[PDB]
């Protein structure tokens, strides 16, 4: 799986240990082993949410399965949670895009997962 | 909705109020309220369009509904217009990807839209 | 077509010509004239793959058609090769998402491809 965060929060306010935490928490929630999880944090970004430049987050989670209504509800509770706890962003200023990828449309190790 | 502009144009060339104007303009066009539109500009990027590194842009608009043939056509006139006027980028060096999101696949405020 | 790669490899590890080379190789592979190919490389990124900060990369390829099982396998082999040969990234630390875009959902030059 693949989680990307884009946030107007400056790099300094991102803790050490944050990528490891995202990695272990997403592994636990998706059931995918940590070895297959990728995280990408993008601080210091030039973004607004609803006209205002208070702290915010634009994110995405791509996964081959383990995507759907109840799972996405759960994932968003877990992620908004970490973004609030660790980056002090308020959940109503977070948007997450969820992608259920087909194995044929994901490339890895010179080939695809199909 | 979620709007991102990646561009090779440098930061100093992005006018102040560009985010505001995008927020306000995407609101009118989509019919979505300004307060839920989130915008994101990424300037000073290493990119090429057509082999060339003359000014160019790659955008994306994610949205639950309001994504369709005529709407997208309307949005592209609107967003190219703005990119040309304010960033001095030629429209024929702009790609916009439109994504119509299912509500269950968009997280916000500890849950999803579904 | 549109190729984006984000990597925690430094700006200086990216050799000159890389964008041009991607543009050309993607023109051949996609069967599209380079006039329509856009590439975008994002070095220095804060990211992790399998919870490790060794070199890695997260890419995507967006195209109106030209996306499918046998083709994606061929893209991956081509693109993982360029990312190994030019950025010293191990192919088992590259993920590439492929997206088959509908003409109507891609904007360019004040309009859509529809
Ligand atoms: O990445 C995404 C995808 C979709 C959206 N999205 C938000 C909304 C939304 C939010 C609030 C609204 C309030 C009134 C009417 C429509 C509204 N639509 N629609 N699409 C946001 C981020």
């Amino acid at each position: 799986p693949m989680f990307i965060v884009n946030t107007n929060v400056p790099r300094a306010s991102v803790p050490d240990g944050f990528l490891s935490e995202l990695t272990q928490q997403l592994a636990q929630a998706t059931g995918k082993p940590p070895q297959y999880i990728a995280v990408h944090v993008v601080p210091d970004q030039l973004m607004a949410f609803g006209g205002s430049s208070e702290p915010c987050a634009l994110c995405s989670l791509h996964s081959i399965g383990k995507i759907g209504g109840a799972q996405n509800r759960s994932y968003s509770k877990l992620l908004c949670g970490l973004l609030a706890e660790r980056l002090r962003i308020s959940p109503d200023r977070v948007y997450i895009n969820y992608y259920d990828m087909n194995a044929a449309n994901v490339g890895w190790n010179n080939s695809t997962f199909a």
